[PDB]
């Protein structure tokens, strides 16, 4: 680690938090969904014509203006405070996020723009970015990965303008939060909304993948919105989740000057649903130079659905490491971070097989199995060693483990 940390020109004092490492700082400024061709781009084309389109088809629909192009870089405010993430939230832990310290971090979502951009007056918009999190290694997970956030606000008249004696319906009142609905709204007004969200959601969805999908909204959970949904897609014989949404809490909205609207708000993983669309087997494919996948991706025009074709899949050699965590001094995460270090992307998956106490001298050990496969190549017994011992050195010199190998 170190003392000060230096990102796009600007200097951020190292604390008890900070917890970056130099290898996903090489990440940050690549932007992927402004790349010109890219699977990530394409997707965030197809979305943003849609609402264009659909901002032309019917009078109904606002312009939704497009902002992809903001600095990860965002303070836990904006990031959790903002959205009403309680202090204690387990989002926030240390091991889950990458913090330049206290006070900053690379965005976990990008969620966290909702209240700058509605406090600037905005009433729909579009947002697009690399979000970074601490999670596990496998073919489905990565450090850095995109998302579309979309607010859309209403104003009463707007809600029901469409019925007889309207303006005799409200958005607000003051009953209690249920299932369905939070204190301050009107189930009148939050059935409109959430109609009108799952509806976007749904031709939206249709013009992505045509009459043909099978999708299931399920009722969860976020600290922003109330009811909230995940919509899910069924793919290879499994329910995927591929976005979060529901109503925006009104204190939210409340709190960036619009006292008077009620909304929606949606955040959808950009990789999962291109996996998914284009039957991409693994998110290291979004990250590969490799033409054999790029070159698939050239289109004419954004609709010419393109017909993915599968790479090679290559061997893998499977390597497992041992060793005792420090005294109470440890996070898997901080493991995981150090295969993606020294490893990069020639790992495919790190499981944790094996933990247990040692009873003499009171310290844990960890077995984690190391699958090196990598997405362009056979990979030589040679090579893995290699870097396998580097790891393992790495383990110690870094983690504090003591190599039971
Ligand atoms: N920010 C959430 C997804 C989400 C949920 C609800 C409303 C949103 O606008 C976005 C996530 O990253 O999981």
């Amino acid at each position: 680690p170190g003392s000060v940390v230096e990102l796009l020109g600007k200097s951020y004092p190292q604390d008890d938090h900070s917890n970056l490492t130099r290898k996903v700082l090489t990440r940050v400024g690549r932007n992927l969904h402004n790349q010109q061709h890219h699977p990530l781009w394409l997707i965030k084309e197809r979305v943003k014509e849609h609402f264009y389109k659909q901002y032309v088809g019917r009078f109904g629909t606002p312009l939704f203006s497009v902002y992809d192009n903001l600095s990860p870089v965002v303070t836990t405010w904006q990031n959790f405070d903002s959205l009403l993430i309680p202090a204690d939230h387990p989002s926030r832990k240390k091991g889950d996020n990458y913090y330049l310290n206290r006070t900053h971090m690379l965005r976990a979502h990008t969620s966290a723009h909702q209240w700058d951009l509605l406090h600037a007056g905005l009433d729909a918009f579009l947002v697009v970015g690399d979000v970074y999190r601490r999670d596990q290694i496998d073919s489905q997970h990565y450090p850095i990965f995109h998302q579309l956030e979309a607010v859309r606000l209403f104003s009463k008249h707007e809600l029901f303008a469409g019925i007889k004696d309207g303006e005799s319906l409200q958005l607000f009142e003051q009953s209690s939060r249920s299932a369905h609905k939070q204190e301050t709204h009107t189930m009148e007004a939050v059935k409109l909304v959430e109609f009108d969200l799952k509806q976007t959601l749904t031709r939206l969805m249709a013009h992505l993948f045509g009459d043909e999908l099978e999708i299931r909204w399920v009722d969860c959970y976020f600290p922003f919105t109330h009811p909230s949904f995940e919509m899910e897609i069924n793919f290879h014989g499994e329910w995927l989740e591929v976005l979060g949404c529901g109503v925006m809490e009104q204190q939210l909205v409340n709190s960036a000057g619009a006292q008077d609207r009620i909304g929606w708000a949606f955040g959808l993983g950009l990789e999962r649903l291109a996996m998914i669309l284009y039957d991409i087997p693994d998110i290291r494919l979004f990250w590969c130079e490799d033409e054999r996948f790029l070159k698939q991706f050239c289109v004419s025009n954004i609709n010419q659905k393109v017909k993915f074709q599968p790479l090679s899949k290559y061997p893998a050699v499977i390597n497992d490491i041992s060793f005792w965590l420090p005294s109470e001094n440890y996070a898997e995460n901080d493991f995981y971070d150090l295969v993606r270090t020294i490893g990069g992307d020639l790992v495919e998956k790190v499981d944790l097989i094996d933990k247990f106490v040692h009873p003499k001298t009171h310290k844990t050990s960890h077995c984690y199995r190391i699958t090196y496969r990598h997405m362009e190549r056979t990979l030589s017994q040679r090579e893995v060693r290699h870097i396998h011992q580097a790891l393992q050195e790495a383990a110690v010199q870094l983690l504090g483990v003591e190599g039971r190998f």
